[PDB]
């Protein structure tokens, strides 16, 4: 019962740097809905 | 599910992924000055 050679995958700049994206992306979405409403209501 | 995540010292997402950050970060700065002014001028 030999073992079949199985490839491996390493994690790099995936879930590490992504933590910083939440700031730009997260703020983008929140700003889109926030600015849109605040701006629309200002009209 | 034998597979799992891991962290190691390496260089990645140098000037490649950074291109996507410009969207979040860039919009953040532009939104800060834009929203601030638009909001301030509101009242």
């Amino acid at each position: 019962l030999p073992a079949e050679e199985e490839l491996v995958e390493a994690d790099e700049a995936g879930s590490v740097y992504a933590g910083i994206l939440s700031y730009g992306v997260g703020f983008f979405l929140f700003i889109l809905v926030v600015a849109a409403v605040t701006l629309c209501r200002l009209r």
